[PDB]
């Protein structure tokens, strides 16, 4: 998170630490949230030979007792995942136990209603990601409130597809999501609607998420299914 705050800790229950393991190199890192007690929703460019979710954290430096730290058994990467063109950059975990639920720990479900939203909205994003171009991952929780843009603010990334995608961030401010945010929810008035998915290497906004209402039907199928 570029030009952001520290959250308040344990103020987002819902989001979720993954370490992504592979087998040709050390350790990467994700955002998440937590959709049922057994599932994260999160990034299909996060996926791995395996993953582990850290709930409840805010410094990811300094155990806790709010910790869970819980086993994925399956991941579900989308199956039309493009790595060309990064569309349907979307993936659940499931978790080998169903989380407990504390106050540092809760689950975010989606409302009945799976509307389109429009551009021009501000919505808040959070992670453990880059908080800058040189500078390293966050121990702690950040998090920024972003502007929702117009579709042709993010005409430069060519395959970019408004149906698809969000386009988020105003051009004319620092502020974004950034490395090591990916995964992570934007979330409009309380609502989960975009998902962390890419953006330019110089930190320069608008940055592309994820359009979850696209993927309604597909999320509810692996829940029902699993
Ligand atoms: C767990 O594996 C990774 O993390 N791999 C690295 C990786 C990252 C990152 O470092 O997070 N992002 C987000 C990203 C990369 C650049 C500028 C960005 C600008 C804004 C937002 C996200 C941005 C990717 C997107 C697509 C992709 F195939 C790989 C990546
Ligand atoms: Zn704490």
């Amino acid at each position: 998170i570029i030009g952001g705050t520290e959250s308040k800790p344990h103020s987002r229950p819902y989001m979720a630490y993954l370490e992504i393991v592979t087998s040709n190199g050390p350790s990467k890192f994700c955002g998440g949230f937590l959709i049922r007690r057994n599932f994260v929703l999160t990034a299909a460019h996060c996926a791995g030979r395996s993953i582990t979710v850290t709930l409840g954290a805010h410094n990811i430096t300094e155990e806790e007792d709010t910790w869970q730290k819980l086993e994925v058994i399956k991941q579900f990467r989308h199956p039309k995942y493009n790595t060309s063109t990064l569309h349907h950059d979307i993936m659940l975990l499931k978790l080998k136990e169903k989380a407990s639920l504390t106050l540092a720990v809760g689950t975010l479900p989606f409302p009945s209603q799976k509307n389109f939203v429009p551009p021009g909205r501000m919505c808040r994003v959070a992670g453990w990601g880059r908080t800058g171009v040189l500078k390293p991952g966050s121990d702690t929780l950040q998090e920024v409130k972003l502007r929702l843009m117009d579709p042709q603010a993010c005409s430069h990334f060519r395959d970019f597809d408004h149906n698809l995608q969000l386009c988020v961030g105003n051009p004319r401010k620092t502020k974004s999501a950034f490395k090591g945010d990916s995964g992570g929810p934007l979330l409009c008035a309380g609502v989960a609607q975009g998902i962390v998915s890419y953006g330019r290497s110089d930190a320069k906004p608008p940055a592309v998420f994820t359009r979850i209402s696209h993927y309604r039907p597909w999320i509810n199928q692996i829940l029902q299914a699993n």
